[PDB]
């Protein structure tokens, strides 16, 4: 209609998501997760499907095996490293509280930290995993805080800060060890009174309080029953379980934070968000990582896929950081020994999706899954709308 | 109520905290701020300042609690016999890239640009290997790797100035070194408003100086304006700013002393605006994106932490240490805006010398026009004078050693009546 | 028509000179008219090359038409500073400011204050010299005391210094008997005139001309929040400023805008608008005919020839060869009351300024000239001649007395209408 074709094409996409509380949502979760969960051979998993600001769930298998208890709404499993995401909202708090800077260095903040390769190294390049080569685990024998002071005045580095990203848990971490020192607080107790209580994640836990292991589901590798062995800096990296109710209100809070009676955190999610660094079509956020929607679903597959994802990439500096663009992909994998999560949710389209599950099955068919899902419940062929916008040639055009 | 403050100087006060207060209970004490002890300092510090470094005019307003306070001393036109007044138009000389700066923020705060965007993206002739990691952000912050104090005043044609480029040798890597120069941000002024389609002047037209009201501001003079063009004086000689290539982004624009009381106001408290990206993009422009010594680099504004140490800023502004060479660390990501800052600029032309300077938090501010190109140090020490006393306190020397008896005060030792009767 | 106009002549409704200045305007219609466009065009192609030849940095040029002002600017008021000349700046008169003075001296007989036919001594007791025994403020204004030299010296700087140079004059004629253009002469005039009053001449000059007329930019002495519009005068190519001298303020030192300037004709052509009596009486008595010389008559300040005038008389007049010599002068005793078919003028100078002002109350027809370059006066009064005849329908005075002849026989009979009508076609 003689249209400024900037609406037009999204407008054009909202209608022909018009076409189709839609039960097509239980029909689609079903089409796709059940042969997953067949193909897979997934004991038991949480689904939780946010539509238009509304989560419905969806629970299938057993939380444990050998004592035949289902999943529950209120089964707690492993996040994984979607720990990270409660990270980097953590460490955006306190960016907001005014308490530390990203381009602040991490000596600053650990001052018996005096190595000479860490003079360069920022706290944003820890939450970021550019900090030149820190390794994907802190190893085992790091028990002590003297133990890890040990490890790190001792870690010699790969590269220069600020120019290549490797995935690991020491760099984000450390990252979330080191904003908490200005606060007073420990690790749990800032995460506690911070991000969880504010937000009324009422059975998420670091340390699952024994009034509640019963609700800790069972991981399953090889066929035994596991659960993620204690770590250093573990509750920074991976070690977070919580109930698919709470992690929907997590996506529901990480998409509407505008909602949120504290400001701080509401100002932290959204700089969780924020795109720091580019590398190929994906920018690193705190914790969460981003994609520009519409996005290419063989990129975030593959992507998702171990052999890329833990390979390092340059990185292209953002200044200034973008700001949380709602026309974005957020999403995080996260995995333990025995369990596999994925979260992943369109903000400007109000949608998300959260998958627990207690067997560690891989990240591309988790990300598959959920494309398949969103993109169901809604291309780069779509986007030449955009360069059609006469009439009879669209309306024609498209039939 | 003094003896409050120093009861209260426990965990109850802080390294600052009773400096601070102590200096506005000292301005309560003398004056307090008043509309005649404004004009008795400002007299006491220009006066000799004009009369020390033969300034044929000048004009100067202080932004007090965010009421500009207008002065205006001297001649804009010696021979005509034609005083300085509120009306004339003084070359602002550098500190126009305080306006080039902003500009570009608004740029980045239309989505038009992003300062991490390779140099190459909107100039692609420029085919040179030298170029090819240099982004917006080296051009506008002067860390390019060594671009040139000046365009060649034989630059005169698009081919000249793009041959000019080319045929730069950088002397370091991109963001390492800080080398001022014009041709570096004015350079990036010229390419941040090719997305726009508006030449230089247009989109500070429409964009900066409108919106702003800034309605005698100027980087080509009308010709119904030229009477309160002041002349500038160089060596007795009367000069004006002759035209060179990318003069508008660098040193080109032409202001009142209302106008430039605006400017410091509109840069101190950009919540008062109705454009928003022009908001932004003030807030852009007093971001830190690097660090050198202790001044951090914005966007044409320079900004300190505040306090600030009057040597540093006094010295730093001498060109010897002003125009040098020096390393950064980059601020990455770059600290929005710090209201407690010291965020200057100088200016200057052949015949023109300026100086702008405000600390946002006390909405304190001062705008030094001049025609005559008179030594930084004296434009920022009579700055500093003025600020200092007008924000309560006074003396280098006593404002440490006052910090150590409060220190004293605080490590027991003095204690409440001892630290008094050495104050009174 | 004029059809209608001859017929009307021998009707006896018409004068033969209402007939002459009707069909004056019916043939300045015929072919170009009292459009602004005429104005614009005779303008411009007068001034322009007047402009070219002179070169004259900047220029501005009132036109009054039928009591409206049109204003025209050429040029740069400031060379270097690349200012342009507008309505608002500022120029040096010169000697135009004694057309000022003359006025402020009729003022003064408006007010009782003075009498033209007082000695100067009356009120200037302390010049007691002989010479001065029959000399009257009558005799300074109009450049007939005797033969008072062009300027007043470089070393007169005091009221004393004043008093010795007055006492000292060794006079050349009996007063009342030659002309002799002197900046002395008047000066001394509209200095005496306003001592009764109680004020200096500024005073008098700003409380009692300046301010009833609303001229609100023209200046004795410029103040500084004005000196922006104060052009540089060009003498030489050097940028210069009339220095002070002793009696500048009455004889040379008025500083105005083309608009006030248009304003100052104005009210010289109609003083009946003007709310102040004494001022308008004082205008009047200034455009009096008190001396003539040749065909000049001398005014107070304002000089008035018969119009229509011999354009070669007011140009080759205007040159300072003649218009510095000495002329003997005929009384008009008594003098003749402002006449309104004048040619009323006066040239200016100074080292840096040239401007000439003439206008023509009858036809209520102006021109100011001011240009920031001294330029000959016989280009002015040649530029200002060509606009006002053009201006007014073609002129010449023989032309016009054959058409007064025929009209004149039209009115008795010889002639009648379509006589008249072939013969004028």
């Amino acid at each position: 209609q003689q249209m400024s074709p900037d609406a037009g094409l999204e407008l054009i996409r909202t209608y022909r998501k018009e076409q189709m509380s839609p039960q097509q949502i239980n029909d689609i979760v079903h089409r796709t997760i059940t042969p997953l969960i067949e193909q897979q051979k997934i004991p038991g998993m949480a689904v939780a499907v946010i539509y238009q600001g509304k989560p419905y769930y969806f629970t299938w298998g057993y939380a444990d095996i050998a004592k035949k208890q289902p999943v529950t709404q209120q089964t707690l499993f492993e996040l994984g490293s979607v720990s990270k995401t409660f990270t980097g909202v953590l460490g955006g708090d306190a960016i907001a509280r005014g308490e530390i800077k990203l381009s602040d260095p991490a000596t600053k903040y650990w001052p018996e930290l005096t190595a000479k390769q860490w003079n360069g190294i920022t706290l944003l390049h820890l939450a970021t995993y550019t900090a030149g080569g820190l390794p994907l685990q802190v190893p085992d024998e790091v028990k002590s805080s003297s133990d890890l002071l040990r490890f790190y005045q001792n870690w010699q580095p790969a590269w220069a800060p600020g120019t290549q990203r490797l995935y690991a848990n020491s760099s984000i971490g450390l990252f979330g060890a080191l904003a908490v020192k200005p606060s007073g607080l420990s690790f749990e107790q800032a995460m506690q009174t911070r991000v969880f209580q504010p937000l009324k994640l009422n059975h998420t836990w670091i340390n699952v309080p024994p009034p509640e292991e019963k609700n800790y589901a069972w991981g399953y590798r090889e066929g035994k029953a596991v659960h993620v062995s204690p770590g250093a800096l573990d509750a920074e990296a991976y070690g977070v379980k919580s109930t698919i109710e709470d992690m929907a209100r997590w996506v529901r809070s990480n998409m509407n934070p505008r909602d949120i009676n504290d400001k701080t955190l509401q100002q932290g999610i959204q700089l969780a968000q924020s795109r720091y660094w580019q590398t190929g079509d994906m920018y690193q956020g705190l914790g969460w990582e981003m994609l520009d929607w519409p996005v290419n679903p063989d990129s975030i597959i593959n992507g998702s896929g171990n052999k890329i994802a833990l390979a390092a990439h340059p990185v292209k500096a953002i200044t200034p950081p973008t700001p949380a663009v709602r026309a974005s992909w957020v999403h995080k994998t996260g995995a333990t020994g025995g369990f596999g999560s994925y979260v992943a949710f369109i903000p400007e389209k109000e949608l998300g999706i959260v998958m627990l599950a207690n067997k560690n099955y891989p990240n591309p068919a988790r990300v598959a899954a959920a494309w398949q899902i969103l993109n169901a419940l809604q291309k780069n062929e779509d986007q030449e709308i955009l360069f059609l916008l006469s009439a009879d040639q669209v309306y024609q055009l498209l039939e």
